[PDB]
């Protein structure tokens, strides 16, 4: 699985530890070994939400399965919680797009997961 | 709706007010309320289009509904128009990927739009 | 087709010519003229793979068709090979998401490809 965060919060406000924290919390939440979890956080971005440049985040979670109605509500609670606590972003200024990827459509190690 | 623009145009050449103009014109085009529109502009990117480093852009528009054949033609004319006028990028060096997101696959405010 | 690479490899470790090499190699791989290929390389990223900040990449390939089981295995071998050779990233530290776009969902030059 892969989780990408894009945010207008400054780099200095992103805690050391945050990438590892997301890795651990996603590994637990998705049920997948942490070895497969990739995380990417992009601060200092030129973005607006609702026409305002108050702290916000645009995120994506891609997984091969483990994506669906209730699972996504649960990931949204977990991930908005982490963003509010660690980056001080209001949950109502966060979007997370969820992508259920086909195994044949994810490349890794010179091949795919199919 | 969420609209992201990645470009090799330098940050000094993105005018004041561009994020606000995009938010407004996206609200005019999709008819969704401005309060829910997110916009993100990433300049100074290492990009080529057709093997050339002349000004170009790669963009994405995600929306829950309001995506389709004639709608996306209308969005493309609006958005290439804004990129040409404001960032001086030729329309034929712009790609925009359109994504019709399932409400259940969009997280916000600790939950989803389901 | 559009190929995007995000990596923690530093800018100075990205060799001259890389965007043209990726344009040429993807044009031959997808059997399309290079005038259609857009490439985007983003170094210096705050990212981890499996909880480690060793060199890694998160990439996307979007195309109108030419996306499938065998085709995606072939693109992964080519692209992991280029990232290992040029950026010194281990193939088992690369994810590539593949997207078969419908023509109606790709904007270009004030309209779509539909």
């Amino acid at each position: 699985p892969m989780f990408i965060v894009n945010t207008n919060v400054p780099r200095a406000s992103v805690p050391d530890g945050f990438l590892s924290e997301l890795t651990q919390q996603l590994a637990q939440a998705t049920g997948k070994p942490p070895q497969y979890i990739a995380v990417h956080v992009v601060p200092d971005q030129g973005m607006a939400f609702g026409g305002s440049s108050e702290p916000c985040a645009l995120c994506s979670l891609h997984s091969i399965g483990k994506i669906g109605g209730a699972q996504n509500r649960s990931y949204s609670k977990l991930l908005c919680g982490l963003l509010a606590e660690r980056l001080r972003i209001s949950p109502d200024r966060v979007y997370i797009n969820y992508y259920d990827m086909n195994a044949a459509n994810v490349g890794w190690n010179n091949s795919t997961f199919a």
